């Protein structure tokens, strides 16, 4: 009596070159309850828009919410003017149009709200969507790519909701502390559902769209997963794993083996961090029922699927030092709040400008630096001196890896990634910007939990010109 697992629409452009996005309010049902929901053409989530590299799209923005929202592109390469950060305010009832020129390799990336200070309830409320960028090159590989049928989106989310049924959101002192989490896992919307997928090679393009909680996939008979691709795109070849953790914000597709008359689930196993392995998630916790079934398909898992270029010189690159940090008070409250309520199980395993990058709060005014046009630079991130997860997000640039909180990164995180763990220790990225962004329109680099963005920890940053 499962639910089968909802499908967003493939968007593609109309005769005029558009793609039309309507944001609203509407209503969704969890088990049995009625909760009011923000979606993308529709009353949840959102449609998977469909790019080509070096083709250009224009999309048109519709507000019809009675707040203001923007629209960020997580993953895409694009000019400050129409990344969608927090100065990019698209009035309640108005509408904006961007144009989008597609210039980086193929790969699933996804879109939210970016509006400064509410961006984690705006996210909560429902409002998600998915970028699925395609290229010559993985064309040509022979992946699985009959869209919902053996090549699927998994977007999960967790949420908690009052007994009224209504979404449960408040930005307070444990929130603001440890994050928003709650007791419902959703994927792509739905409590547990199942999804019918062809003997043979199951490609699953997995998001984890949870404002706090970090997530790792296995599956219920411990058969393995093979990952093709991270944030940025294809990893030189499969790497194959018995687990996946899958930070905030954080994408990998993989393949999966579909074999006659053995339905199997996907399921996420408990982690270490704070609040998340509160019941249900003190055991592993299915995701979705995959379901096996005789029609055609004709996918496989290639040898050799594309190729990284060799990480440059070190000597001489510009270094930026990030330090992140957590007002002690804000720490010791919520802490304490968290403790209360829940018990040892939470340990298992003004605070609104309370969150700093390098002692400042996020000003929306005024950007911290200048970072170069064009040329590589060494950014190292240090979480030393707190105990929280910060899952830290760079806008404008595909990264490498360098350190990942005190070690090399593991095989399958050493490709292209947008996110990189900071935890008590310190990571190293190296980061080019290929595009322009000017004050009025300037580049994030934030943690992805979302209540900590909101409560100060994040910086601008512009990018201009290069060498000279
Ligand atoms: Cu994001
Ligand atoms: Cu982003
Ligand atoms: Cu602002
Ligand atoms: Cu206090
Ligand atoms: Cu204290
Ligand atoms: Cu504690
Ligand atoms: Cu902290
Ligand atoms: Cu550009
Ligand atoms: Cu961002």
């Amino acid at each position: 009596e499962r639910p089968t697992l909802p499908i967003p629409d493939l968007l593609t452009t109309d005769a005029r070159n558009r793609i039309q996005l309507t944001i609203g309010a509407g209503q969704s049902t969890f088990g049995g309850k009625t909760a009011t929901t923000w979606g993308y053409n529709g009353n949840l989530l959102g449609p998977a828009v469909k790019l080509q590299r070096g083709k250009a799209v224009t999309v048109d923005i519709y507000n019809q919410l009675t707040e203001e929202t923007t629209l960020h592109w997580h993953g895409l390469e694009v000019p400050g003017e129409v990344d969608g950060g927090p100065q990019g305010i698209i009035p309640p009832g108005g509408k904006r149009s961007v144009t989008l020129n597609v210039d980086q390799p193929a790969a699933t990336c996804w879109f939210h709200p970016h509006q400064h200070g509410k961006t984690g309830r705006q996210v909560a409320m429902g409002l998600a969507g998915l970028v699925v960028i395609e290229d010559d090159e993985i064309l040509k590989l022979m992946l699985p790519k009959q869209w919902g049928i053996d090549d699927v989106p998994v977007i999960v989310q967790d949420k908690k909701f009052s007994a009224d049924g209504q979404i449960d959101y408040q930005l307070d002192v444990m929130t603001a502390a440890v994050g928003w989490f709650g007791d419902t896992l959703l994927t792509n919307g739905a409590i547990y559902p199942q999804h019918a997928a062809p003997r043979g090679w199951l490609r699953l393009r997995l998001l984890n769209g949870c404002n706090a909680r970090s997530l790792n996939f296995a599956t219920s008979d411990n058969r393995p997963l093979y990952v093709i691709a991270s944030d940025g795109g294809l990893l030189p070849e499969p790497v194959k794993v018995s687990e996946l953790p899958v930070l905030m914000g954080e994408r990998f597709e993989v393949l999966v083996e579909v074999n006659d008359n053995k339905p199997f689930d996907l399921v996420t196993l408990p982690v270490s961090q704070m609040g998340m392995a509160i019941a249900p998630f003190d055991k592993p916790h299915p995701v979705m029922r995959i379901q096996p079934i005789a029609i055609s398909a004709s996918g496989a898992l290639p040898d050799t699927l594309s190729s990284l270029p060799a990480l440059p010189s070190l000597e001489g690159l510009t270094v930026r030092k990030l330090q992140l940090s957590m007002d002690p008070m804000l720490d010791m409250m919520g802490m304490q709040m968290l403790m209360e309520k829940y018990g040892d199980q939470a340990m298992a395993g003004d605070f609104h400008h309370a969150n700093k990058i390098n002692g400042q709060a996020f000003d929306m005014n005024k950007p911290m630096f200048a970072a170069a046009k064009g040329q590589y630079e060494r950014w190292v991130i240090s979480g030393v001196g707190d105990m929280m997860l910060h899952p830290f997000h760079i806008h404008g640039t595909q990264f490498r890896i360098l350190s990942e909180n005190g070690k090399p990164p593991a095989a399958h995180r050493a490709g292209w990634k947008d996110t990189v763990k900071v935890e008590g220790n310190v990571s190293e990225v190296l980061v080019k910007f290929n595009h322009d962004a000017p004050k009025e329109h300037a580049y994030m680099a934030h943690s992805h939990l979302l209540e900590h963005e909101d409560t100060g920890m994040m910086l601008g940053f512009t990018v201009l010109q290069g060498d000279h």
